[PDB]
């Protein structure tokens, strides 16, 4: 019965037949995002109305259209034909992931190139990467992909290690055209293999792993009704799944005693890029918005028990369109669990006799997506304490160069010729805030130094200040690790015991925001990531940092043009978006595939409960 | 065999006996502080001399000794007898504790103040709380300890709920006099109780967690040898233990393929310090160096299987020595196991194929320990991929106060009429660095920005940037967030395979540091606490950033007098010292018993391997 259910098999099928019975689905027509609406604030009265929205893509060359579906009604709510020069082009479709290498492999410009090199055009891989905004006046409004080329020496041999650098290529995917070949000159590629699965390379298996057993011998401490509500330990949510977000959170709430009181009203990663730091003209165009551009969701892998996931795992398996707007399944692509988190509360009182020990435990959501070379898991925490916790896993195979002759301030050598060029992974959290309901503010606080005087006779005294965020102009905030800088989001109307405003703290990580110049392209198309917290008014069509459309798109959209809005942000339904990342200057230990890295934030209750909500967890 | 072997029950009566036969320790003598010493640098070639340390206090009032003997040739190898008004007081004994209380319930003074809140002075406990240096002429030379009253309503009560404020006494504990007792005034002592076991505060105890089995059927992957000698996943190490210190890890190695290559020779918590900023009179004097004036290994707690310590554990019981030289064993006083750490590393291939997931583990070495109202664990991993890690688990009742009428700009309120003052908690690790050996320097690497322009039209490029610390007099260091700032160790003299210095890097939390102003008291006992990194020059002397006696101590000893010596440190046996801490602004869900909060810091290999470590971790 919940509106917020995963989108099913058959409702996914019912979209695609009123697509087509409406006519906007014939033969040409293929759908490169389509997700199922939240509800409208405030519909919860109301009946329920299913509804999805679909970017439709044409490959004659007709314009792409937006179309917002009603699966309950049957009707088409609305469509409009897109400018894509204006708004720009819609994500990148998985079956255009081929198409760079076969246009390519029959390009006399390319095979010049190869034959420069006597590389075997049959062993030449081409990554189909986005294009991004630069100077070059004929793509405007064309469908680009850039090939960067990589040699496979046989079926199984990981390409990376054999990046073929010098040269790249820019493709029309809808014409199927060859717009550009550049070949700035011949660089070595690289000859040792990154195959670490050959023996060769590994050694003899380590035979000193003792299996560790997790077991939960009465089943898990959560349930799941209505396909994906969640209780655990006090928490409510729904785990929705979207095709370009991922997991997202919904209601995200906590029962304190008799009271469901909301925290997060929706929680989600709503961008991630990954800017390169190389300025070689073959690289210097290369940013991944793994998120806007790729959609993150769609590539999420099925999750392996005892592998992936470990323990007592209970399985979502979302649905989502193909290119066609049939149903396809991505089997155990979300894992849930519950796990031991080590000592949660303890003392042993000198004067009382009394020794009390806590164990902690919280509840993980994941999942894992591959994007080209990278591979990235989303984690989601809630904590007995209350505590909400994100966390991103960085792995697989870290994208390569050349490393030249001489060394590089913006490249790091992994093995002998191979390079590595430094790059970020930033993220953007969007927390649709809901604290005790959704009259919300923000204040910044910062730790307060006061100097040796009057008042504070030893200097010791130290303080804190907050400063409410008024209005979206001002709510624009840099992290200040050194005064201990944190961002609290607060209800002015709902008040704890002790008559103060009930809240969360967000605490930050403080790593590098985006460092590019801010007059680069990169600069505007990824503006959220400059600044490490914005605060906006919600608004219904205001989703992404980036907008709607990031795939060959300039600046003009997302949250720079929101904020300009200059909304009362003062006892609002308003929205934070964390900017937070990994600043990667590769090492030799990244090489042949990458051990996890990570980056994330955490909120933590301030004032919000009377005490802590932990006294009735029992003992052992 | 091994030199670093833990101290035996043994070995402690043996330094009994041999001071009691040299006529050191005649009745009237206590063991302040009893430690063996670590073996001089180059002693493996000579035959083995295990010398202990031990501090000598007298309670008919005469002078303090430093002896160290030689348990080995049944020896004392030097003694002399300590002047404290200069060199500090020893650390406040056990059997101190009580006598705050004792002599204050037949102090006129007290009595008066007690009765002014009519206090029952049988319910009126004491905490025997280091004194620090003021203005108070007359304590110098003298044991002091400073009371704070809080009231205990019944035995089991928890008497930190009822702080009595506006009162506070001084005591000389060696000649058993209450030098001086202030009352600046009636607070209400606060009524709510703080009994977390109460049915009454807890309400029904959840019955919603089901049980989380972890199990080893086959055992645990490490290895104990030699009582305290760790063997696990390529990593070599002793695990030690000081009275002071608690936990301290020796000879932190990793085997790679037939070499052992040293990373750390000594790596502990060599003080920690509890700084509050309260203003008022009553408590403006207080700084708890919980390491060097209370000797957190005393107090560790005995650990309880499925409570404190979860899995397939391993305990080491550690024997201190009792105030007249007996030993005595803190039973399951130090934790060991391995355990699940997630995904280690994962592609998914779309050019080959190939789908590789591998598994995380760490080793966990831990202890906790209570320090009147703080408890707090401290944990060392260990990581497949050559990660190192500390973490402190900080948890226990929060100290109070009364909370003013009209608030407090250092004090937050936790319940009706009871404040928790601002303080914070900070460690100062010392990591006796020994990188492929022991010739080895400090990097400062900061992330550096480019400019859009020439060699960069882009604006993309990113970059970074070494800067060697040479001597002492450049090597206090802070930290700087905003721009990635991480310390490397090298070895200049030993390079990887890409002929780079094999390395580690340090990360981080870049939390505040001591805020005190920088003319306070304890702005100069715990100068260590202003700069987030120092680095020395290895000397045997130098073990504590605030010198050997801490307790009543000025400044002129520790880290500051060390480096005036601008001792060489480029391509020298080095030390590493990092001040990291926790920075509270108590909340009301930390009362009445506080949920865990985390302080650490890691270092990472920064090409120290030829590749990645962990490509033979077998599948699953
Ligand atoms: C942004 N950026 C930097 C970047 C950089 C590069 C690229 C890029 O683009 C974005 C890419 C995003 C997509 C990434 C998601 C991961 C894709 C993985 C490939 C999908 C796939 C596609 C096809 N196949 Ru098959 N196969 C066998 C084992 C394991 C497999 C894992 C995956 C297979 C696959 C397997 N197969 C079936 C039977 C016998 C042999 C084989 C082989 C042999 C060698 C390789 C693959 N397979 N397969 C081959 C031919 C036809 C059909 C087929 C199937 C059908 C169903 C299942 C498996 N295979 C972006
Ligand atoms: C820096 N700062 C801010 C600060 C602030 C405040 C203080 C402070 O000082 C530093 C203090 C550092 C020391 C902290 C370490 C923790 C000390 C814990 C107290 C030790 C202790 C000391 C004594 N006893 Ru008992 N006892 C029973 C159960 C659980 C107990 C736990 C601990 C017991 C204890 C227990 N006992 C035994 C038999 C019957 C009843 C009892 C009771 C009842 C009520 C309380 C305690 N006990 N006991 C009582 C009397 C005589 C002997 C005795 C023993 C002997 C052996 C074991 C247990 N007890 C510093
Ligand atoms: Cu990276
Ligand atoms: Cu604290
Ligand atoms: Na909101
Ligand atoms: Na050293």
């Amino acid at each position: 019965a919940s509106p917020f259910r995963l989108a099913s098999a058959g409702e996914i099928s019912e979209v695609q037949g009123i697509l087509r019975t409406a006519g906007l689905l014939g033969p040409e027509k293929r759908i490169a995002y389509l997700g199922v609406l939240d509800p409208a604030r405030g519909a919860g009265s109301e009946a329920e109305d299913r509804r999805f929205r679909v970017f439709i893509h044409d490959v004659s060359g007709a314009r792409p259209q937006e179309v917002t579906v009603s699966v309950t009604n049957g009707t088409v709510i609305s469509a409009v034909e897109l400018d894509t020069a204006a708004t720009g082009e819609l994500p990148v479709l998985e079956e255009e992931f081929e198409v760079v290498e076969q246009l390519l492999a029959t390009d006399e410009r390319w095979l010049k190139a190869l034959a420069a090199r006597n590389l075997d055009v049959s062993k030449v891989r081409v990554a189909p990467l986005s294009a991004g905004v630069f100077e070059y006046a004929e793509e405007r409004g064309r469908r680009i992909l850039r090939g960067l080329a990589f040699v496979q020496d046989f079926p199984e041999d990981s390409a990376w290690a054999h990046p073929v650098d010098g040269l790249v290529a820019y493709v029309d995917v809808v014409s199927k055209e060859v717009t550009r070949v550049i070949d700035t000159g011949v660089f070595p590629v690289p000859a040792e293999h990154g195959n670490y699965t050959d023996p060769e390379l590994t050694g003899p298996l380590r035979t000193t792993q003792k299996p560790i057993s997790i077991t939960q011998p009465e089943g898990p401490s959560f349930t799941v009704t209505g396909g994906n509500h969640i209780e655990w330990e006090k928490w409510s949510l729904d785990v929705g799944f979207d095709v370009r977000e991922g997991v997202v959170l919904h209601n995200i709430a906590f029962r304190d005693g008799d009271r469901l009181r909301p925290i997060i009203n929706r929680a989600s990663i709503a961008e991630m890029v990954v800017p390169y730091g190389d300025p070689s003209p073959i690289r210097s165009w290369q940013n991944y918005f793994d998120t806007g551009e790729y959609l993150v969701g769609q590539y999420a892998n099925s999750l392996e028990l005892g592998c992936d996931c470990l323990g007592d795992i209970t399985y979502l398996s979302p649905v989502i369109s193909d290119a066609f707007g049939n149903p396809r399944e991505i089997r155990n692509g979300i894992c849930m669990h519950e796990e031991d988190w080590g000592i949660l509360a303890k003392h042993s009182d000198l004067w009382s006799g009394i020794n009390y020990t806590r164990r902690n435990r919280r509840m993980v959501i994941s999942f894992f997506t591959t994007i080209g070379n990278y591979d990235y898991g989303f984690y989601w925490y809630l904590y007995l304490d209350g505590t909400i916790e994100f966390e991103a896993k960085a792995t697989g195979v870290v994208f390569t160069s050349a490393f030249p002759e001489g060394g590089s301030d913006n490249i790091s050598q992994l093995a002998p010729g191979l390079g590595a060029p430094f790059h970020q992974h930033i993220f953007s959290a969007r927390l649709d805030m809901a604290i005790d309901g959704f009259t919300n503010r923000v204040e910044e606080e910062d730790v307060v130094r006061q100097t040796m005087g009057p008042g504070n006779e030893r200097g010791n005294a130290f303080s804190r200040k907050r400063t409410v965020l008024t209005r979206e102009s001002e709510a624009v905030r840099e992290a200040d690790a050194r005064t201990g800088r944190t961002w609290i989001i607060s209800n002015p109307e709902s008040k704890n015991r002790l008559n103060e405003p009930v809240g969360y703290k967000l605490h930050a990580h403080n790593q590098p925001t985006l460092l590019a110049d801010p007059g680069s392209s990169i600069a505007r198309r990824a503006a959220f990531a400059t600044k490490d917290l914005w605060v906006t008014r919600y608004a219904d069509d205001e989703r992404y940092p980036t907008g709607d459309f990031v795939n060959q798109h300039s600046g003009g959209a997302g949250l720079p043009s929101y904020i300009a809005q200059d909304r009362d942000i003062d006892g609002q339904d308003i929205v934070v978006w964390h900017t937070f990342g990994l600043t990667h200057f590769p090492r030799v230990e990244d090489w042949p595939i990458m051990p996890v890295d990570t980056v994330g934030f955490k909120l933590r209750p301030e004032g919000f409960f009377d005490r802590s909500p932990v006294l009735d967890v029992p003992a052992n």
